[PDB]
């Protein structure tokens, strides 16, 4: 427990200006304004439409591997998924020489698409698939994820060997690999500021990385439309703002 | 592997008398005599009545959030849940200046109700709920958990923001947060005796905390109606007694 | 990321000849030639026949404890399960004084049956069961696992106390215990070579043990019919061979 003081976007800017190695921790909050639904119970959740028991678990995948591809296929095709100002904001913060890494739980690859250089994907990424028998990795893209694509024509997509392609994202019942977790630890260890942007709703890999940050005495700044699990627990400051309002911050540090 | 020697309640008393910083690790065994059912396959289990696949998992909650509230509501209302002698025993052991902390896996808050001061709740606690969209925390009590209460009138209970209240307890598919685990580690690290009371049936957070205790060369005493996973593995002594027979021990150290 | 160079069986032999403390990490790949099906989506998988949601999870066990015993009973009875050359190969490598431990994820106990001495069973073992109320451990064998055995006559098998026997293997929703994980760490820590044989298909306990191995700068050799998750990530060399082709290696080092 500790005191988390609310500050303003312009106050945050003043904090960042002094720092030299900023890391951003990002969850579904950073993608909401790109029309990507969340994956918990946040009202804007994907689980309105699909049963998580069947569509989101490894044992659900083992028995009905097509279903998670229906999910991915539908989202890619039916929603106007594009970069938002927050992503442009972050990208320019990296261009300005302050933001060094982004550890994300998002599977949409938007940070990278924004022009950030070092993106650690805790929950994997929807643009890789892996054959479940021969381990062939195939890198995908928007076009191959479309409902009319050849790749999507027969579900589940099949490897040349005859095996079944699994999307390279963490499902319910899978743990994040140790080495990926360490890459995230290693980046936080050497940071002088941590932005927890649009995440920490609930205990998760991200919460634990925030705890790690406290243990390492790192200044934490929370940017979120609401309070969260780490507020008055591990975060030092809180900025109540939507992700896209970060352009307010990028503009100031540009001048 | 090692030798776990069975001792008597009065032998245990002689051990405690010499110690200065006792920590108790407690599971469902400490609540059984308060008519709280267990949550495994121990015959007195809650899963006779409810399907764990639907009533006890986060993905089960995401799709049917009312169900776990039916569970909590029914238990609170239909069983005579009260403190037992074991809880009074522990409370007086803390009053006598020997017992410093209790790490529990129980979600019933009985230890606290007993008058213990430092209770670390590994699996959360049934007297807090959290809005799944705005993260508002609401502290509950017996009265609000009753089937006739306003809080329980519409399920799932709704936050003012319009969001859905989730009970603050660990479900199947959720991991215990790192910081909560550390608070438990930190307490064991500085203890000179560990009482594993009414738990360790199976590999669990509690088993791992016992392993941690061995690694830190701490004297472990098991109190349980039967042998368990840590017996002749990590525990140094075993007292075959029901939780409520601890008053035999408290009475002796009182004089 | 790093370079994994493919080598030959005879090249591997030349590597082993120089080492003094070899540890083998083994998964379902080592048992495939004994007709034991895998437990993922590898085409030869057990989940063709059974629903993992009901037959393979702890919550599935709590509600329908007979089902996993049907699984074990059917496999034991209907498949010609015997040691293969790879197991004989490993056993002789331990006889030749090179191979010191085997950390396995397999639940079939074949390594031990091969005549290896130190087998650490990450996912438990199908030849122990434990009463879910009194924790009585019963050691089983082939004969007791047969469909006509007394043990298998009434499912789930019942403990004398009246409780229900649970097979001593890790199910979906259970974590590997810390102390078992440490025994595996401790063995790798002091090894000078690690053979990842027939495993590492996907992120798992085994992958994490490979990561641990890198962190400890240990030479890793992969033996598998295909590439895997650790290839060009953590493994130093790769031998593309079936498990049973290890006799080629054992024969050379025998002379
Ligand atoms: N546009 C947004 N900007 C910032 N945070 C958001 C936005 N939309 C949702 N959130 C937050 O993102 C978090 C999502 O957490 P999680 O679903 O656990 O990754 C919640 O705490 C939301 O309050
Ligand atoms: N009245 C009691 N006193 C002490 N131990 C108990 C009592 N009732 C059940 N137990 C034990 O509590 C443990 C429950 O373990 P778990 O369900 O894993 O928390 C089992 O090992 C039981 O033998
Ligand atoms: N006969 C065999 N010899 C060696 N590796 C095998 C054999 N059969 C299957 N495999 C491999 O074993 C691994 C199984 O991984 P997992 O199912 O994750 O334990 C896969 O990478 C397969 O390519
Ligand atoms: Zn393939
Ligand atoms: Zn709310
Ligand atoms: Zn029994």
């Amino acid at each position: 427990k500790k005191d988390t003081q609310s500050i303003t976007l312009e106050e945050l800017a003043k904090i960042i200006k002094k720092c030299k190695h900023v890391v951003a921790l990002t969850g579904s909050g950073t993608s909401a304004e790109s029309n990507i639904p969340s994956f918990r119970g946040s009202s804007n959740s994907i689980w309105s439409k699909y049963d998580p028991r069947i569509y989101g678990t490894i044992w659900g995948f083992w028995k009905y591997p097509e279903k998670i591809w229906e999910v991915i296929r539908d989202i890619s095709s039916d929603y106007e998924i594009e970069i938002n100002n927050g992503h442009v904001a972050l990208s320019t913060l990296e261009s300005l020489g302050y933001l060094k890494s982004v550890v994300t739980q998002n599977v949409d690859g938007l940070h990278e698409a924004s022009g950030n250089t070092k993106v650690i994907s805790l929950h994997g990424n929807v643009f890789e698939a892996v054959c479940c028998t021969c381990n062939k990795i195939v890198k995908l893209n928007k076009i191959m994820l479309q409902k009319t694509s050849h790749f999507m024509h027969q579900l589940p997509p099949e490897c040349p060997c005859g095996g079944i392609f699994k999307p390279n994202i963490i499902l319910f019942g899978e743990v994040v690999s140790s080495d990926l977790l360490k890459e995230a630890e290693e980046e936080i260890a050497k940071c002088d500021l941590l932005l927890v942007i649009g995440t920490s709703s609930t205990v998760s890999t991200a919460t634990n990385l925030c705890h790690f940050a406290c243990k390492k005495k790192k200044k934490i700044v929370e940017i979120n439309i609401s309070k969260t699990y780490i507020t008055n627990k591990m975060s030092d400051y809180h900025v109540c703002a939507k992700f896209s309002e970060l352009t307010k911050v990028a503009n100031i540090l540009k001048g």
